[PDB]
């Protein structure tokens, strides 16, 4: 009986867009914690750059480490190469009986759902939450959550390019990410 | 080899967003077409509203008739249930032997591609178009084309919420779709 929430994806890098997100599907259906679920990258065809899962880990790491309300779960990362959402949410259901999680995804994503691999029995696993703009209202034969979201237009594209472009991004991701992409020379090329 | 573009969704309705993204696609890569997609949605869970094949059809009949090099391709829609891209883009391949399919993506949708069914053969089907904003790059281990395209952030989910209070969307699709929509009754749930 647990509200859990699950954000999944890259997070290369995590910034505010993502932490704005999990906290207001926190408190818009009062959870008691939102799990952010890094997704493995495979290997990239042409041997050029990808974000190590090190590198994304510590990110993730320093980006919640000041949040009470928001954990890592390293499900994904713990086997394989890349998981569907089903194998994840088999395997985190039989590992908290307990728990009723909350997957949350973008209001864009929500008319592809059908799409999804088994997503019928994925029903039977989560709840979605489809989150949308003010004035926008989400479609689905799927009985999903919506979660109004404030707009605030930073993604992770945006970031990387300015670190390429040696700017900073004070004010668009917590302070310790900055320091963490800096110090390593992350996404200069 | 030709050319053709394959943009997909529900089309729930279609708009001037979809016709722009169509649009650049064509002029950036030099496509001979570009064929909509519309998918099957499943019936509603809890009996409520769907918006129809039969109106989705025509919706996007409507909105692509005055442009030659837009068609629209049913292998998805005539079907009874929802299609996988794998799935649908097999049977494109075969019927068509002579197109490079340019199956165009948002942004947003790359980081995931990872998790598609079957992507690693799809790969070997199609080439993707992910859609960049100006200046923007995606990240992503595959080989992917990238088209730069502003975001002009008219939405499906923006145009039915106007639709359900009763305004008129004017400006934001083909005049002959909104004529469709008021007169059908489309869009007040
Ligand atoms: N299979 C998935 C998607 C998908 O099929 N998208 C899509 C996009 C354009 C055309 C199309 F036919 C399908 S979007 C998506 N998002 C996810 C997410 C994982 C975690 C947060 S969203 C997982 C799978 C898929
Ligand atoms: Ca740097
Ligand atoms: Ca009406
Ligand atoms: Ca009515």
């Amino acid at each position: 009986m647990r509200k859990i929430g699950i954000i999944g994806g890259t997070f290369d890098p995590p910034h505010y867009g993502h932490l704005l997100i999990a906290n207001e599907v926190y408190h818009a259906l009062n959870l008691e914690e939102v799990w952010f679920l890094p997704n493995q990258i495979p290997p990239h065809k042409q041997g050029r750059n990808i974000t190590s899962v090190e590198s994304r880990l510590q990110m993730l790491e320093l980006a919640t480490e000041a949040e009470e309300h928001f954990s890592i779960c390293l499900e994904e990362l713990s086997r394989k190469g890349p998981s569907y959402t089903y194998d994840t949410m088999l395997q985190l259901t039989k590992k908290y009986p307990d728990v009723q999680f909350h997957f949350i995804i973008g209001g864009d994503m929500v008319e592809y759902l059908p799409k999804w691999y088994n997503i019928e029995a994925l029903l039977d696993l989560v709840t979605f939450v489809g989150v949308a703009r003010p004035g926008y209202k989400l479609r689905t034969p799927y009985p999903i959550t919506t979660v109004e979201i404030p707009e605030f237009a930073v993604s992770s594209s945006l970031l990387r390019e300015r670190y390429k472009e040696k700017k900073t991004c004070k004010y668009l991701l917590p302070e310790k990410v900055q320091v963490y992409i800096e110090r390593n020379g992350l996404y200069e090329s």
